[PDB]
């Protein structure tokens, strides 16, 4: 926890891939994701940041791609078993939870589970209702 | 130690509805004062805050926080600019909002919320104005 990053994006014209951090004030460019992505799902889990999911501009998305500061190199893991975009996202526990989330056709309310160390999805609890642009808060 | 999901939009109507995950059981708790969709939701010592979104016909920039103790929602600062779609992040005891989309324009604004002195101000701005940004601190 030291630096600021913006990830993806929607800049009213195109959907962004890349991503910047701000440091000498400056906001300066990382290495840019593997994929365009925007309302995706992007959280920090053992110093790499996540991005699951978003919407490229034609598909809602269910890849899932990670940051390594070290490297500066972005890697698919496994993705999730549903497409979504505007999801909640959160990280409990070392697991990653997904939330909700429109995937092209319904308002998801599943509700995903990352482990890191199997790099498994799975399904762990279903909201009480199908919906998206939801807030996930664990307090 | 509990999972929170705070408004929404089920495909009809934006929610201001809240629920909480305990038993495996979902359990509704008291509902927002503003309905919200697409706000900005995170925990800020042990409140949740949900800032901006989307109500259904203008974009957000009231700041309600939810005290788990009280078990009731409370208005604090707004934001300087209303906000869909933005992201938010929680960094030494403050709150960073990031972007979205306010009605008309992209944003490249990025505001501060001092909890102590309930004060938003405005640190730096994006590269570009933008909006759907995943925000991470690390």
């Amino acid at each position: 926890h030291m630096l600021l990053y913006a990830v993806g994006g929607f800049d009213g014209t195109n959907r962004l891939n890349s991503a910047e951090c701000y440091y000498r004030n400056e906001w300066r460019m990382i290495t840019a994701m593997n994929t365009i992505r925007s309302g995706a799902g992007v959280c920090v889990l053992h110093n790499c940041i996540y991005a699951a999911g978003g919407y490229d501009g034609q598909d809602q998305l269910n890849s899932v791609e990670r940051y390594d500061v070290e490297t500066e190199t972005w890697t698919f893991v496994a993705p999730m078993k549903h497409r979504r975009s505007a999801l909640g996202i959160t990280v409990h526990q070392g697991r990653i939870y997904v939330l909700g989330g429109y995937d092209g056709h319904t308002f998801l309310d599943s509700v995903e589970c990352y482990d890191p160390d199997t790099d498994t999805w799975s399904e762990v609890t279903r909201m009480t209702s199908g919906r998206s642009g939801v807030g996930v808060a664990v307090t």
